[PDB]
């Protein structure tokens, strides 16, 4: 009903506290991926620009355990987060990287004339 995001779920993201790794709620939207702690902590912990982010798969030595990839928002903001399994690892990183690669071609204001 109210909830209207492209791909929302709950994965652990490392970026907000003192360098750690804890599960969290995150919703990638077609205009930006904003994630909080629960389906709606009511206050987002950090957002991701849907244009200028990178993807690292595999990732670096930051976990490299189950399925943890590393993204780099145009603001040099690394994002090492792991899903619950491979299917959710490529489905989450592909949905966030897809929306970011889709906004680069989804602009408005046409100047045909």
């Amino acid at each position: 009903m109210e909830p209207k995001r492209i791909r929302e779920g709950y994965l652990v993201k490392k970026g907000s506290v003192f360098n750690t790794w804890k599960p969290m709620w995150v919703v990638l939207l077609e205009d930006g991926i904003e994630f909080y702690k629960k389906k709606s902590d009511n206050s987002p912990k950090g957002m991701i620009p849907l244009k200028g982010s990178t993807l690292t798969s595999p990732c670096q030595d930051f976990g490299k355990r189950m399925f943890v990839f590393k993204i780099t928002t145009t603001k040099q903001q690394d994002h090492f987060f792991q899903a619950a399994f491979l299917e959710e690892r490529d489905a989450w990183v592909r949905d966030i990287n897809k929306a970011i690669k889709c906004i680069e071609g989804l602009e408005h204001h046409h100047h045909h004339h």
